[PDB]
């Protein structure tokens, strides 16, 4: 029980865009299973589909390329072809409208998905709670 448990509005019913005010990029999945982010809404990777395993808990998947959402031991990111422990995310309500999404397997460590302005990913170790880096808006595709 490391984190506060206040949970955004919406659901999973449509996949979604998750935009970063911070620099203004949709979070990314490349085929290659590379992750960063991008401000072309017409890429066809930022498609993103969101489900729930457990209340406020969240696979991140590319609809593109089914690639899931993924933090390493070492903080990356990375989009792994299958579901693992490393790709289960506390997805929650932040500053009392944006959305985050803290690892679960690092939750201890505060470890969330991030998004720098000049549209690259943090590392894990980089991020916490306060920055503008953390905030996301699930937006329609």
């Amino acid at each position: 029980h490391h984190h506060h448990f206040n949970l955004p509005p919406g659901n999973y019913k449509k996949p979604k865009l998750l935009y970063c005010s911070n620099g203004g990029h949709f979070l990314r999945i490349l085929p290659d299973g590379t992750v960063d982010g991008t401000r072309d809404r017409s890429d066809q990777h930022i498609q993103l589909q969101l489900s729930a395993e457990s209340v406020g808990e969240v696979y991140i998947k590319s609809t593109e390329t089914g690639q899931y959402l993924a933090m390493d031991t070492d903080g990356l990111l990375y989009g792994s072809q299958t579901p693992n422990e490393e790709c289960l995310w506390l997805e929650r309500l932040e500053e009392n409208h944006y959305n985050t999404y803290i690892s679960k397997k690092h939750a201890e460590k505060n470890w969330f998905v991030g998004l720098k302005k000049n549209g690259s990913c943090k590392r894990g170790p980089r991020t916490h709670y306060g920055q503008k880096a953390i905030l996301f808006l699930p937006l329609p595709v």
